[PDB]
């Protein structure tokens, strides 16, 4: 299925995912397409900060859902 990832600059990227994908898997796809490492990515959906180990289905992320990507430097 297809989901969208929107950045704070307005840029929108389309990803192919499945409900069993983890949030880390989604970050890995963003790394594939954009070169940004998962540990610099914060993903947000439904007003929740998405946890790397949980799945898209855990967050009720569906076809054509839009996630928000916020870049951040790691703690430390």
């Amino acid at each position: 299925m297809q989901i969208f990832v929107k950045t704070l600059t307005g840029k929108t990227i389309t990803l192919e995912v499945e409900p069993s994908d983890t949030i880390e898997n989604v970050k890995a796809k963003i790394q594939d397409k954009e070169g940004i490492p998962p540990d610099q990515q914060r993903l947000i959906f439904a007003g929740k900060q998405l946890e790397d180990g949980r799945t898209l289905s855990d967050y009720n992320i569906q076809k054509e859902s839009t996630l928000h990507l916020v870049l951040r430097l790691r703690g430390g």
